[PDB]
């Protein structure tokens, strides 16, 4: 390879520690990421230089606090190829961004004759919501079945969709199963009867280049922390016309043009979705986040996570005895697995035993479990920073757990 | 016999120039600096502890829960709730307010109840209760406050009834420095089966908080106007209505089990917690309580208050500018107009002289058309300015005047 891992695993301060006697190997990405010191060093910055509050400000730090917030959105536009920063909202997360979708277009405006259409792939943040909305308004939460290797079935899907679709909520990538959708047919196939489209961007967004005016999805959401950035900060992208047209979700200062008791005016978007002070320094924290990423460039980090992908993927079929569960032809660097008799958690304590962090459980997608017909699996999900000599233990780690259970 | 100058040495932003000025930092009510301990504690676990929190195997994410889970409990004790169940981390008091209006008014209103606030609350106690009278029927009443910047008390316990479902009182005023006397209002909202929420979001830097002894049934602060990091806040409830209340956002983290068919939501605090949490921003916060208390909240509210009087009278003595807010008790914010300056060339000029206050309407539009007014100009005090400071700040206020003789 020509990626330089080992210059990039520099930037990572949190990779070069100890587990007990262990060398760290992080392998639970697709939970959280670790994050380069351009993105510590802008948080502090932050606070340490020019901390204050954003907008209807006088003084100098105020003034250059608000620059730099909107200079955030205005990068965040910037990598998701929006039309405009004020279609780019800032929120906790991917849950929040979706809750807020639910509850501010679809549960006003849903009719009881009335369906919402999800995949079984979907994360629990892009499933409760819609049951919220769908217990309250009596509408119907559909699901388009996957197959046994980890692909939505496109023919169903289109099945499915039908003039009472009126949203549809769909995974881009997968963080259990690294199944990554083909969202631009999908959202296609979903205005083709008149249907608002949902992407759930929260892992596509750390692996690929995303592009919302070419996949001319209706919204798009992700986490920061997933994507190298600090927690507590996200994003809900979606068409002007749209938020524009839906009523506010939270309630309070800076959401307003004017209060009085006789009246309220809201605030245009971006600012009509973001009630109160906002994370300041979460916002300035993804986009110095946004500007590591490109430094090592999307089609670079691409190149060399699947070639970590394809390494692992042999590798841990070469060790006997582990069945992948999602084998998709396009994934991001996620290997969910089972054993038929060794436990998942079994499998990740033992690995955590050697240094080695995976998560075994059911990735907040309890259907998919249900679907596989196990009650957890094994997952190892990689990043830029994951190197093949980690792989090449992390495989030797768990010949050792067969070893326990021999 | 406080040492701020010591004190002062643990902020590094005070320590700037504004042009050849230095920064004089009276805008703490729009949101406060941070001591190195934040700072340091944020960074210290970017480097060294982050991971995701709950159900984790592995060393980082059962490190990282603990920091998490024993951040709670430190607001627990800090806010002297009964137990960490209780205390639910949002992005602020705006989040928090409209979680129990969607999660335990706006399921249960009928139209013509009625919800009860004062004049003085700050829009994020206003605006989501106009949503649930818009959409539920019910109807918005509004205690009075006289000239001073005081609740008129009778008047708040006329405006209560039987029909009054839910009182949500502001505790400090972020515009005229007013500490309002919340227990007693509880009390006369509980006489008629009121529950009550406190906004806490200027109270909670000033002074020591008992959300047991006020009685007050949900309490709500921000951690950015305490010397916390941005982004994070808590909205404390009493377990059994927290417990009979419908969940707010739904997604991974807050439900225990998810098919189609079924889904059961998981028990307080994390019923309430929907996706990852900002769980650096309460990692930072639990430094922030272990900051103000190495500083004692009693020795803080001893300083504050000389800061306070200092200025009030300086204020007073400079001519021409007339206190909005005069009220007995006081968080140290003194709100001020001039009958023929401008409160946005007050702002302007002080800030080319390094002083950042605030002018505008604070949020608060209500309490300025009450006061007949567009604006005031606001300066809000921490315990790491200095009656040096005020004393440049009314010099400069002084000069202001020259301006437009
Ligand atoms: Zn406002
Ligand atoms: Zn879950």
């Amino acid at each position: 390879t020509s990626f330089d891992v080992n210059k990039i695993r520099k930037d990572f301060p949190v990779l070069h520690q100890k587990i007990n006697e262990y060398d760290l190997v992080y392998f639970d990405n697709a939970a959280t990421t670790q994050k380069p010191k351009a993105v510590i060093d802008a948080i502090a910055q932050f606070y340490e230089k020019d901390n204050s509050n954003v907008h209807r400000g006088v003084h100098a730090l105020s003034v250059r606090a608000t620059e730099m917030y909107e200079a955030a959105r205005a990068k965040v536009k910037r990598f998701i190829n929006a039309r405009s920063p004020r279609e780019c909202i800032f929120v906790r997360g991917t849950t929040e961004a979706i809750n807020l979708v639910a509850q501010s277009l679809v549960a006003p405006r849903i009719l009881p004759d009335e369906e919402i259409l999800i995949t079984h792939m979907e994360h629990h943040s892009n499933i409760v919501p819609w049951q919220m909305v769908c217990k309250k308004m009596g509408c119907k939460l559909q699901v388009a079945p996957i197959s046994l290797n980890g692909e939505v079935i496109l023919e169903e899907f289109e099945r499915k969709l039908n003039e009472n679709t009126k949203m549809v909520a769909i995974n881009y990538a997968s963080n259990s199963l690294g199944t990554i959708n083909p969202v631009k047919t999908m959202i296609k196939m979903a205005h083709e009867v008149g249907a608002k489209v949902l992407l759930d961007g929260a892992q596509a967004t750390a692996h690929l280049i995303v592009d919302v005016q070419d996949l001319d999805c209706d919204f798009y959401a992700f986490s920061g922390h997933k994507m190298y950035g600090p927690t507590g900060i996200g994003v809900l992208w979606g068409k002007e016309e749209l938020l524009n047209s839906m009523t506010p979700y939270q309630g309070g200062g800076e959401m307003i043009n004017s209060v009085s008791f006789e009246a309220t005016e809201y605030a245009a978007i971006p600012h009509k979705f973001e009630a109160g002070t906002p994370n300041i320094a979460g916002a300035i924290g993804l986009a110095a986040a946004i500007d590591y990423i490109w430094s090592l460039d999307l089609d670079a980090i691409a190149e060399y996570e699947t070639q970590l992908l394809n390494y692992a993927t042999k590798a841990i079929e070469a060790v006997k005895g582990y069945n992948i569960i999602g084998t998709a032809a396009n994934k991001v660097p996620i290997i969910s697995f089972v054993h038929g008799k060794i436990h998942a958690h079994d499998i990740g304590t033992i690995l955590d035993s050697e240094g080695i962090a995976i998560r075994s459980g059911h990735h907040c997608t309890m259907p998919l479990m249900d679907f596989y017909d196990v009650a957890a699996t094994s997952r190892i999900s990689m990043s830029f920073y994951n190197t093949f000599k980690e792989i090449d233990y992390c495989m030797e780690a768990l010949q050792r757990v067969k070893e326990v259970f021999a």
